[PDB]
């Protein structure tokens, strides 16, 4: 049922800022994120690793926290002013959501912060205050052939996309692209605060689950190098999907799996969305160029697998089942369909994925 | 001489949107911007060419207007709402500036628009309404090896950088980087509204003049290809400076000259500046990696040459001489100095440019 | 045995692969693919043929498209070092008992004295020295496409008995650089060279003679990406067969696409130097899931089963001989096949299924 | 003083294979070649460092030998068979050159080898036997953003280019490109054995001196990264020239200087030359696109500075002065000139370099 628009003003959200991920083996996770992927350590101890991308000046973009059950603990957005943390708290209380505020932060390098169990069951954090660190954007002495340069977005699995979309729109996120069919079903939506295609996105599925966290590279060859490195390390089985060109977003991309199966996307070269009348793009779910522009098939695991999320007590959120049609089933399942050219039988696929 | 902060609220500016350049030979200019550089035509007739970048959805990023004297006619910024055009009007009127309002626009594909003679003598346009066109961002069947994908920024030559900087800060532009010395002189500042290093910038010098308009590419090889193509067309004399890596902005770059000597920068891969406490970077004017990170010398024309700007009547604005120290003189001139490593004489340059060159 | 005995006559000194003549059924449709989509440069054309070359070529052409009733390879041509090498080629193939045809004025425009042969594997080979030089476009950056094809790199031939063909090609002066074998002693594929790259031709085990593909190179990996992107924009992504990827064998970045008659074209870049005579030969195990695609992406079955007909010297289709040796498709992705990411490790292995 | 063609057959040369450079401080040289540039160690001790590129399978491409005077000690070419070492010995003996044969090599990982003081005063080595090592071409776990993938070529400074060219042609090198003027002077020539633009090249100047050793990258961005890294390390003063696109060779390039001022070129994407009638390309010396296609000026040090070379006793070879015209002088000197378009004054430079600089 619809989530009401509060009377209270929404906080001014700048961008996605960091994710806190619970991991089971801190050493194995460090090897993946630091040794394989080259993220930069801002702080570490025996319980947590704080990591940042090459161009970041805030304390971190990723916190790995040792715990018993691998899951998303918080997806954090930075707000414009300290007063926006107050606005966030008032807004979510009006929404009837559980909130927790700590003046000294939940993780190192973040000050006054509000965590909330949002209407879709996700742990959101809003903060302004953060400890500045050395911005490594010109440290070409450190630069990796696969260098991850920015945190770009999150992607959330939720059972009712329109319900979630309206809520995020009220919160100030503008939809840039979406996937629908001719029967009124929405399968996915992308929405932004900062001037890129998205800061978060909704993928229709059983939820709440975290689909992925995405980092940017400068160039397409940097993504290719990550694949090449993973072949050399003989861990190509942890490449899930890609590399490719997205239809939706137009970005070059790759999806890989961390030691706890948390999915990480590598992403580059989407477009500017900062104008308020930025044209919304709607794709048909049966268009075989919507996810991979080259028509490469989307592996079923990409649709079915995603990370658990925690509530404010650190317990796993119960999963609610999607009743709307499944993107997997309608495109690549036994009764699925996709096309290369709308209305052309040639280059269409019935009851199977593209390319054989 | 300080420009006061108006009581009237500043318009909410989104980004640089387009420039209108007066050109003397429309066909020669079209050859440069369309045939050489690959910009996309939104409209053209005997008097004007309207051009846009690969990823743009507003009507245009560049208007070429035939006229007797080559000059910048307007640098245009898009504002967030129609109401912001009224705000801009009230703001500049409070500053004591001349303003002109046209409900149906000054150029095709722009609606209600305000043009102003700003306090630094520059013709700024503010608008919201614009005719949307086909966004070509996935038209890879059109994509050039040198494709210009966005309009990124303007750069303005002005004699008193602190005076201009304060005015633009009150307008909502935050300074991301600057160049100063230890004697209190500011030589240049970069300032933004959209989340990149800048939408405009001030370069110290006699002004008002337009230093350049900058377009972005996706990747560094795209900029390399523009150079390569200019060599194949045997117009390498129109490559002024570059390609290089900037210190300030960290962008890969190239400067080229159009048929009327309007300078165009091609630019890629600067960083995100959208957070309100984005760290402001100050480089010393004597640091030889500040403009070109690799230490390549900055050709003197880059410091001395820039385009005329017009007032609202279309007449050239009179030039006011800079009295602050000259970046050229203090770095590559007779009594100039630059260093590679602060405090190291090794890799320093005295009275000449880096890499074995002197001023011609 | 059915070995191809080494002639006493000296082998012609072969420089490199030089051009292919492909018979096509609709010349205008083929022109649109090779010129408009792929950007090859016209060296001559009329109502029956189109002659095309790559960006860095100075000989007359790398590809001749000839209108005919049945799409097929008509000749795969190698340039020899001197005019006398055409004589050597004729004596060599005559000793092998092969049908030969010598045209002192060439078979196609821009080639002079030329010998065509029905080789012992049933392939139409041409050997020539004389060719009309044309403008080398290597610095014509005013013409350069975002997907520019810069050189002709190699051919790949489907033949039933790889060792038989390999020894024949070795006698002809081709050195094997890489191959794929199993522990039981079966050879599935071999790559072999004259010029200093991984190959000028290659043998893929299968029913033959059939032409598997013709390969062109690009300068950089982004040029191959652009070809894919362009094909998506033209809504012909169904003509992208496999890739883009990193090869295991050759280490080259690659893509396979299909022309209007289903002739397969590979785009290829950045293999390694093989010109030293003791260049180390690399043998991969057939069950290694990084041998073909280094990133472990699956090889679609059509890549193993589909290939172009070849013609005899009368222009008739050559009869096909079925492979009796084990099938690479069957032993890797068929019902009883398997592959591994790490030898000996069931984690990352695939059984009776392809990867991913 | 022409060098006659021997009756004895030339050795069959495959390619350039390695250079032995004498360096004065082994640790500082190691920092440059291993830490800055990322070359791979095949062997090292207190006296020498043996280095190879990413795709090499022979033992090394570069030997750094500690010694009192920095210099080229040997430029080594691999020959096709063991018997070609005997052919090289007979060939150079017929030429009247000093030869030294060591059945177990001069440096580690090379077997039977011949070193000669060649007719141009250069120390050449010919060998077949070399210890194979792990070919790192797919070791993407090691791959750096600036990875050097192959040894491509040498470049030699010699006073009489036609005299040297003839000698190298008799040895089997074929000329691919050269630079001449209308009055019949030759300034430079490029020549090959393997199917690239060159394995060695001759630059007119006082000699024998070693101009540079060149390594390849996969892509242009790899060269850009080397520049970026040198800026981050605050050693941009060791970037001599570039990055650029060459006219001659069409390769993307960069020139940097090691701790002893030995010049290293980074290079990529030249073209195939393996056909025996490969078209030769001759450029006019006044063509400002011949060296840098984009017309960027050639720094005077590029023309004047080069490394000493040693004789077989390890003593520095005496230098012979060039008497033919100087490329520096005829192009960028006070009486030089260059053009963008032949015959066009627009885009031409007289008495100075392109882009607005004169000689420092
Ligand atoms: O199938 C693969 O991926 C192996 C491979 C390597 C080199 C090639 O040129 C080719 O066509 C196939
Ligand atoms: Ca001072
Ligand atoms: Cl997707
Ligand atoms: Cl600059
Ligand atoms: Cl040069
Ligand atoms: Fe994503
Ligand atoms: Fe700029
Ligand atoms: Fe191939
Ligand atoms: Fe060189």
């Amino acid at each position: 049922n619809e989530i009401p628009k509060p009377v209270a003003p929404a906080p001014d959200i700048l961008r996605c800022a960091y994710a806190e991920l619970v991991v089971t083996d801190l050493a194995k996770s460090r090897n993946f994120y630091v040794d394989v992927l080259g993220l930069h350590v801002s702080y570490e101890d025996e319980n947590q690793i704080y990591l940042r991308s090459f161009e970041e000046f805030i304390h971190h973009n990723l916190v790995l926290t040792k715990g018993p059950v691998a899951a998303l603990k918080a997806m954090a957005f930075r707000v414009r002013t300290p007063e926006d943390v107050d606005k966030a708290e008032a807004y979510y209380q009006e929404l009837g959501c559980r909130t927790e505020r700590r003046k000294d932060g939940f993780v190192k390098g973040i000050g006054d912060a509000l965590r909330v169990e949002d209407p879709l069951g996700f742990p959101y954090e809003f903060f302004f205050e953060t400890t500045h660190v050395e911005r490594l954007h010109m440290r070409y002495d450190l630069y990796s052939a696969g260098e991850l340069v920015r945190l770009d977005h999150f992607n959330q699995v939720t059972p009712d996309v329109p319900r979630g979309r309206k809520y995020l729109e009220d919160l100030g996120f503008r939809v840039t692209e979406d996937i629908q069919d001719d029967e009124g079903t929405t399968y996915a939506a992308w929405m932004h605060r900062k001037g890129t295609v998205h800061d978060t996105a909704l993928t229709g599925g059983n939820g709440p689950r975290l689909h992925h966290v995405a980092f940017s590279t400068h160039e397409k060859h940097n993504i290719i190098q990550i694949c090449d490195k993973m072949g050399a390390l003989r861990i190509s089985d942890r490449i899930e999907r890609g590399p490719g060109r997205h239809g939706v977003s137009n970005a070059f991309y790759l999806y890989i799996l961390d030691p706890d199966n948390h999915r990480i996307e590598i992403y580059t070269q989407d477009y500017y969305t900062g104008d308020p009348d930025n044209p919304t793009i709607t794709w048909n779910v049966h268009d075989n160029q919507r996810r991979d522009w080259w028509g490469n098939p989307v592996v079923p695991s990409w649709y079915t697998e995603a990370s658990k999320v925690l509530d404010l007590d650190g317990n796993v959120q119960e999963i609610i089942e999607r009743t709307d049609d499944s993107e997997l089933e309608v495109t690549i399942g036994a009764d699925g369909f996709s096309f290369t050219r709308a209305g052309d039988e040639d280059g269409s696929y019935h009851g199977q994925a593209s390319k054989g």
